């Protein structure tokens, strides 16, 4: 389906989870965008003001769209495919406990998956893929896209 028809993509962090240090939220999101720019022609830039292509939001329960969150556990986040308005936006369930590590739910790993959706990717049936619909923590310091993730994104861009 939809893809971004431009190379320079902006994102904006709407608000910050209290579960984490601010700089750590910024870093996790930045690093997750970098995963995808590594393998596509895309460039991502954080803006502090105005309309971004991808708005990053932390919210709980009903939060103004048709994708109400479900408390701790279950659904961790959801994102919209490329497009105007809410298109591209990535929402993270504040009822989760977001972290930089193996405790709680890892923000980086989740954001890699969510940004995949923000770029136009669907789910994969390969448990090795980051786009597989089940969260499983892997060491983030050595994380890598599966071949499936790479062929999926490269089918959309580059
Ligand atoms: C590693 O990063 C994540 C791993 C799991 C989740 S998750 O929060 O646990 N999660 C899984 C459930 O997804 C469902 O999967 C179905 C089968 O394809 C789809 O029909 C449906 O649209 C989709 O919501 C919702 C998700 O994928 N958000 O993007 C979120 C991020
Ligand atoms: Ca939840
Ligand atoms: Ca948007
Ligand atoms: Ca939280
Ligand atoms: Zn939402
Ligand atoms: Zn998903």
């Amino acid at each position: 389906g939809p893809v971004w028809r431009k190379h320079y993509i902006t994102y904006r962090i709407n608000n910050y989870t209290p579960d984490m240090n601010r700089e750590d939220v910024d870093y996790a999101i930045r690093k997750a965008f970098q995963v995808w720019s590594n393998v596509t022609p895309l460039k991502f830039s954080k803006i502090n003001t105005g309309m971004a292509d991808i708005l990053v939001v932390f919210a709980r329960g009903a939060h103004g769209d048709d994708h109400a969150f479900d408390g701790k556990g279950g659904i961790l986040a959801h994102a919209f495919g490329p497009g105007s308005g809410i298109g591209g936006d990535a929402h993270f369930d504040e009822d989760e406990f977001w972290t930089t590590h193996s405790g709680g739910t890892n923000l980086f790993l989740t954001a890699v998956h969510e940004i995949g959706h923000s770029l136009g990717l669907g789910h994969s049936s390969d448990p090795k893929a980051v786009m597989f619909p089940t969260y499983k923590y892997v060491d983030i310091n050595t994380f890598r896209l599966s071949a499936d993730d790479i062929r999926g994104i490269q089918s959309l861009y580059g």
